[PDB]
């Protein structure tokens, strides 16, 4: 049948996006419209082809938390023997954001090379909008009485918008920064603070801290009593203490109540307790919301919700039987590598004639902090809750090469949460250098539903910190409905 | 029944020994005696309490491996904006080897505190010999007409006097070096020669590459076309490939016929190929043997065969039922982890009452090279052998990062050998930063008999080079009837 311009018509050229419009082009011979409002990284839209991960997400954030690990590393190459001038150390940030923005673009490059070599997919360069379930408008700018570009004529729709930072909503709102303005900071600032106590708000604090300049300093300034909710409880202290260690101020249970410009460029900050303090820069990581807002869902009918989350099914198919939506934009797990798995189920799902939901649980994350987190699966805050008997095993050990590295407080955490009942593993939750890489085969294990037998029964690789992993066999304590215990009844 | 003075004489301190003392005496409450020639690392005797590992192997070593990577740290520091004077970069050996001993002899001091404070476990300092199946003697020196220290009068015997280095046998052997004394050397060699293509050879041609000062150079000489024999043939490669990019000259098919003593130190070393060259050292890694040879096995009548390895059954017992041996004394798989499962296995066979034999089968291992090796379980050569149908899966990637580093030799590669049959994962073969840690979760999943499927079916962690364990779905290639083939029958 030669009806409608387009099979798939995909919003947002991003993580969800770019996976499902490649299979649907390639694997399923489809004709393949990906909409995006710039085919480079950089402001004032800052995503772009590749999306939010490659732009400014993941990829470049990890070459900046690399970049950020070499002042710990140099300092710590000393105990090994490394004599060389210590006072002349302070990292040149500019030299960072160029090697980081050459980088991204390389992709973006590439991401065009992909679409002019691919045949049946194309690239359309604007704001998409909804008109009806089968038409996708796209306008030069997201005012939606801005000049039409292309109205897209197709059989399905895929929304894969992602998502956009949170603003905090009070008298000074507007002079503070995000992620998105951070990538492109001019110089790397003297007095810097880090609202917010989630994994992006850490991994920044991070960041800055490596590359503040001589006699600078981050302070990180959370609502609530304790960073990273949702992890690991004890995790989530010893990393408050190794952040700490390695100089960043952690302040809690404080927020500010208004922001004001000084003469010299620096931000006066107001907080709860009454103090006022001076910041060359002051960055916003208080959540990331949808980005449904403008592609007026309401004219297509497709269902929205919580914070303008695509309400969606376990095959991500909206209200609308031809429209489906993956990635951040429906406000599940906001990771890549899900919204990577979501869009290639939708494509086995409508195009492969093979359907597939993507499977939620047990997925493991990682915080590039320094140093990093490795988790998969529960807490075994959720685990008492869900489980009728919960082991908790749980070591904490210094690697030996610390005792010469000079950075004693590198304290690497291994916790397992167990079912009492059949061993199964709930949740592995590990903090310290290599904890991401290992995590990723923790989850394989979790995914085969491996018990704590299965760890503790495999061969160790010597000398590691992995091989921590299959030395725990006596539970530091259980949980009995849900009631922490000593010991088991 | 109160007789014989111990339940159990363990002769060696090592990994294999200790662990089963240790069990024996805390966990069944047997009263054990255990052998050993020295309380601290160093010469004359290098090993000591604790063992190989502890005093001249792992733990140092990794220590040394950890010392020399701070030297491509700081090379790559610099694209990422780290200015600081490259010309003032030349370790100090002397801090490194300071450091080292002081973290070795807090584990001595460690094992001190151990036995003193564990009730009936004795520590018996001189060397172990047989005398009949129930008698160990204690010997000053490993002359066999020494002074007598000691006489246990014991019900089971354990030997656990693990392995050294084997020598080269030619004119000019005794002026060469070996593991043992390199992490003693006084300064870093200038011009250094490790003659071997063994994991051990090609660690410490890393290190003394790190360590050597301004101007010098490591060269690494094999008697074989490649080194690293029983790794994965590309892997094996690829580090041949990245070692020279690193600065090590590989020499292959080459073996040096004599060695003579210069008038400043150094040592003149003739080839095969006629070439004749000059070294501040000369250190040997050409394998390492069983020590049974002054443990007058024979008197005891237990089973001796290739290269004084001690014949064993399954359960690590010899010819004599009350005499066991473990670890690198059995010439199996020469690991730590190993002789630990053996040592743990014999006490729960013979003091626990419930039999267990390790299971030597997938048990991964690490190269600390830099960069590092994580395998476990089969080569595609061996696996094309012992079964049918065999898909080998294989991916090569350069990490973002070094875009910026400048160190664009650095290919971190994966292969996956399978089962065509199930699916199953016959071996894993990592090269690239973090793969010993990568690879002990691989571990676990090939002990609960992983195939591919788990591995793609599993959500992966970004960024990571471990995610990429995630992503290999199309075999590179096949091998029906041990043949290779482009495309299955
Ligand atoms: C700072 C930061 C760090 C992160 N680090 C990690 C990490 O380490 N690991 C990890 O797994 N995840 C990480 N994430 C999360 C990751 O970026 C997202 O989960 C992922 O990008 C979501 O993919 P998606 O397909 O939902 O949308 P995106 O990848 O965000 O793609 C959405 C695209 O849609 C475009 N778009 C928006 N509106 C329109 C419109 N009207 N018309 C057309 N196009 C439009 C945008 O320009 C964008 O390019 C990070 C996120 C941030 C912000
Ligand atoms: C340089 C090097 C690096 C290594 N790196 C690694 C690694 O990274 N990972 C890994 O898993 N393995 C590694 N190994 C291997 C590891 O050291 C051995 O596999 C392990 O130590 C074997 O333990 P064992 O119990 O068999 O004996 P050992 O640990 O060697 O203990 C034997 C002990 O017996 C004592 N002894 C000898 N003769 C007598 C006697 N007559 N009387 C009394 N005592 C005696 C010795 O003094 C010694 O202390 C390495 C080995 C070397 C040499
Ligand atoms: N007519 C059919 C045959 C067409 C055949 C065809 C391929 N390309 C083509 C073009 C590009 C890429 C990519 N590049 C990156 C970025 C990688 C990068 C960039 C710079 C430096 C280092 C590394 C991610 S993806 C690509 O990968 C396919 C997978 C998919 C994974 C899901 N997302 C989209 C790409 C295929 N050009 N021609
Ligand atoms: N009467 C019964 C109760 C006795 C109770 C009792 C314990 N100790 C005791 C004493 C020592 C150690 C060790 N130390 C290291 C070295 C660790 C180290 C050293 C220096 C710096 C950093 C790290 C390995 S092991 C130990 O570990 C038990 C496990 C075993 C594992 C198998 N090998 C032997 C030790 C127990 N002292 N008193």
């Amino acid at each position: 049948p030669m009806s409608r311009a387009y099979d798939l018509v995909v919003l947002g050229a991003g993580s969800g996006g770019l996976e499902a419009g490649w299979n649907a082009a390639v694997t399923h011979k489809k004709k393949v419209a990906v909409v995006d409002v710039q085919a480079t990284h950089g402001p004032p839209l800052f995503a772009a082809l590749g999306g939010t991960c490659v732009n400014v997400g993941c990829v470049p954030k990890k070459l900046m938390v690399t970049g950020a690990q070499y002042m710990d590393l140099i300092r710590e190459s000393g105990g090994f023997g490394w004599e060389m001038d210590r006072e002349s150390l302070c990292p040149n940030w500019k030299t960072l954001i160029a090697a980081k923005n050459k980088v991204v673009n390389s992709i973006n490059e590439s991401y065009k090379s992909m679409f002019a070599d691919t045949e049946g997919l194309s690239f359309h360069m604007g704001f998409g909008a909804l008109q009806d379930a089968h038409t996708v408008v796209v306008r030069k700018s997201e005012d939606p009485h801005s000049d039409v570009l292309e109205t897209l004529d197709t059989e399905y729709i895929l929304i894969a918008t992602g998502s956009w930072p949170t603003r905090l909503g009070v008298p000074g709102d507007e002079f503070c920064i995000t992620s998105n303005e951070a990538f492109y900071l001019e110089d790397a600032p003297k007095r810097m603070l880090c609202v917010g106590g989630g994994y992006i708000a850490v991994e920044f604090a991070g960041i800055f801290n490596g590359y503040k300049p001589c006699g600078g300093y981050v302070d990180l300034c959370y609502r609530g009593d304790l960073i990273l909710r949702g992890f690991d409880t004890e995790v989530r202290k010893s990393l408050t203490k190794q952040l700490g260690a390695n100089g960043i101020r952690v302040r809690t249970n404080l927020n500010p109540t208004k922001i004001t410009k000084n003469e010299d460029g620096s931000n006066h900050v107001h907080f709860n307790d009454g103090t006022e303090e001076d910041y060359d820069q002051v960055m916003l990581a208080i959540g990331r919301v949808p980005r449904s807002q403008a592609l007026q869902l309401d004219k297509a009918g497709v269902r929205t919700g919580k914070n303008g989350a695509v309400q969606v099914d376990a095959y991500s198919k909206t209200s609308v039987d031809n429209i489906y939506a993956i990635g951040d934009v429906t406000n599940r797990v906001m990771l890549t590598p899900v919204a990577i798995n979501e869009g290639a189920a939708f494509v086995e799902t409508v195009f492969g004639g093979k359907p597939r939901a993507t499977d939620h649980t047990k997925v493991a994350c990682a915080v590039f902090s320094i140093p990093p987190i490795g988790t998969c699966g529960m807490t075994e805050e959720e685990a008492a809750k869900n489980y009728e008997t919960v082991a908790v095993y749980a070591s904490s050990f210094t690697p030996l090469m610390h005792n010469i590295s000079g950075s004693k407080h590198k304290e690497f955490m291994i916790r397992i949460i167990t079912n009492e009942s059949n061993g199964e593993v709930l949740g592995v939750h590990m903090l310290g250098d290599s904890a991401p890489e290992i995590i990723q085969s923790v989850g394989i294990c979790m995914k085969m539903g491996a018990k704590i037998s299965d760890f503790h029964s495999t061969i160790g690789v010597h000398p590691t910190s992995a091989e921590e992993l299959c030395s725990m066999r006596t539970p530091a304590y259980f949980y009995e409905s849900g009631k922490r215990v000593e010991k088991l009844s």
